[PDB]
């Protein structure tokens, strides 16, 4: 596969080369100020990381529509939980994490829709009986040289969330290596029983090929995945480029009913 090409070269670069490579010609948050805000204890306005402007680029464009019971498998600090807590049609977000040392913990925060929001951490997620939901999102994926590595732990967290999906249910699904063959077979049957396709968001860094598996869009998995590994690779040859930034999301404060 063309990915695997990608892989290769990108392993190949020296330490300069790559950090250089990770952010050309990528989008990137404007995050110091909010960043400071919460070291502060400021619980308002503010993103809890720069996850809730990347599921914002997902929902404001229709990709999924979170709504109802919105279950977030590997929430980390919560941003895209309390970025779920302020929309119209959600009724309830419960957000699962890990958390503990060496792993992002839950931070309480007071923006829009708080009190629709609750996060766990101490969770492996992989261990707990499904519930119902009417959307589920998951951010799961460690990297690793070793893209066959990447392929075990992907599949991990496809089967994972096939379990958790029913009929109509919405979806964001973070699928770390689409490109090796086993999950090109995974998503191709997921489809199938599930609809909706793999989109990548320009929020991504060069450094990985992670593309999402959104429930209200189409198109054929090889091509997009391909489509994707091409741009990577086109990538490698920019020279002095560099990331264009944009606002954080204002999450605005106080409870919902
Ligand atoms: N040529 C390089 N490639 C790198 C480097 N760091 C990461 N990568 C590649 O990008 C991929 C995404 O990296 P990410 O930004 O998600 O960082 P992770 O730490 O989660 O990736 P891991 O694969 O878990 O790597 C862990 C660490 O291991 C080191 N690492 C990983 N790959 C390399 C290579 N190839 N060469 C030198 N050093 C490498 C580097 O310090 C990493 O921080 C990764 O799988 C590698 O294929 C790097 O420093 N040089
Ligand atoms: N098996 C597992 N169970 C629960 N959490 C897991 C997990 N494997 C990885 N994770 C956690 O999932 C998180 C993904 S971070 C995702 C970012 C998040 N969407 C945000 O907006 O802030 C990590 O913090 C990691 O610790």
């Amino acid at each position: 596969t063309l990915g695997e090409k990608w892989k290769s070269r990108l392993n190949a670069l020296g330490k300069s080369e790559f950090q250089i490579y990770k952010k050309s010609g990528i989008q990137e948050v404007d995050r110091t100020l909010a960043k400071e805000g919460i070291k502060r204890g400021e619980t308002d306005h503010h993103a809890v990381s720069r996850g809730s402007a990347k599921l914002r680029w997902f929902v404001e464009r229709n990709l999924v529509t979170p709504e109802g019971k919105v279950v977030d498998l590997g929430c980390g600090r919560g941003g895209w939980s309390y970025y779920c807590g302020g929309l119209k049609n959600v009724r309830e977000v419960k957000g699962l994490t890990k958390g503990g040392p060496g792993h992002e913990e839950p931070i309480p925060m007071s923006t829009y829709g708080w009190n629709l929001v609750r996060l766990q951490s101490g969770v492996d997620v992989f261990f707990i009986p499904p519930e119902r939901c009417d959307t589920l999102l998951c951010d799961i994926g460690e990297s690793s040289p070793n893209p066959t590595v990447e392929a075990g732990r992907t599949l991990r967290v496809l089967n994972l969330v096939e379990n958790w999906l029913s009929n109509n249910t919405q979806f964001c699904v973070k699928v770390l290596n689409p490109y090796m063959s086993s999950v090109i077979e995974k998503m191709e049957a997921l489809q199938r029983k599930h609809g909706g396709a793999l989109v990548r968001n320009p929020l991504s860094r060069n450094s990985t090929h992670e593309m999402y598996w959104v429930s209200n869009a189409s198109g054929n998995i090889v091509s997009s995945v391909n489509m994707i590994s091409r741009m990577l690779i086109n990538r490698f040859t920019m020279r002095h480029k560099k990331a264009t930034y944009e606002p954080d999301v204002d999450l605005g404060s106080g409870t919902r009913n």
